[PDB]
């Protein structure tokens, strides 16, 4: 189920006027969580052709992060088709997993042009 | 259904190492329509206690977006709650409204302690 | 001297938690300004070899921005070089030219590798 | 002489369509590395009256930093004014403090109305 766990520092900017880190940041932490997990297997990244592209982003929002609480970003596999992966995501606080910030989902592609990936 | 159609630019900041404005703008876009419109009626916009909260940001990518074109994001009411407001929304490009580059929705709730709207 | 006064819509998420329009920003309108400035002139706009690449960034704040208020980036030749430009700025409010906003220079070279402009 | 030396993890989304991190952010990297550096001392921080606020940033880039390369921020005083701090930096490479991405300062003023420190 688990493709990763990654430790993400929260930065001050990423708070908004309100004083909370804001909506957008979130995509962001996810998206950091995606490559920096793509990155570990082996040796240096960077690659074309058949790659992967973010359909869409489904986040919801459980409870206000404020800086400075670093955070934990959960990927598991949610679904697993033929052409896509969704991808399922719990953004936890690091001093205490059991504080839920955000879950949901993103939908990853293999396309680029076309479907593919069977 | 049509609460607004708000012109945004786009920033050449806006966009990723891979050349296109990068998703988690998107929330940002979707943001900026949302209290640019509640900036028009009238006058000036601050305020509290029985106030909003994205409680869900729910983002399609139909195709990507490459600066310099700007874009036209019109916001309607998907859902009308006791409590929220799913606002539906179609992100086109300003030169041709027939070039969507992302629909889905951001789900509103009046709380920020206990739901009230009703 | 002028090179180019640009208008510059400012974005609510632009604000840091403080309630202005945040520090790194601004080197961002700047950024805006530069490029679309160098779009203005004539067609479509992308480039190799003999390229810009800034040099450093000098930013002076003089009284802090606020959402809604959009600004009006003026950029001027501060000093012309044989391989750098150094690019002066203003930042003024769009309902008030008399509101400086911020003021400084950035400091282009074309190089990407050794200098060359002579 | 020195104030910190602060590790700052590099973000994807910190890179331009150019392939390198883009200048705005290493304002932000100062910015982190100072509210850090204020963090440490003892217990929880947020504060008002006497306050600080950044009058300028003049920052110099001295090469191109890319993903996934983390950095450390170095900070010092440079100058001790009656009402102002210019605090220096180096933004270093942290698994080669031999590379250089960037020096220069940030001027600290305490006033947010009029100037106080004596």
């Amino acid at each position: 189920k688990i493709l990763a766990r990654v430790p993400i520092s929260v930065r001050w900017r990423d708070m908004d006027s309100m004083g909370h880190v804001n909506n957008a940041k979130y995509i962001s932490y996810l998206e950091e969580a995606r490559v920096r997990w793509m990155l570990g297997v082996e040796g240096v990244a960077m690659t074309d052709r058949i790659a992967p592209v973010v359909a869409a982003t489904n986040v919801n929002y459980k409870r206000p992060l404020v800086w400075p609480n670093d955070i934990l970003v959960e990927l598991f596999v949610e679904r697993l088709g033929s052409s896509s992966v969704t991808i399922g995501h719990r953004i936890l606080d690091q001093k205490d997993e059991g504080v839920l910030y955000s879950d949901g989902n993103v939908v990853v592609v293999w396309i680029d042009t076309q479907t593919g990936k069977s």
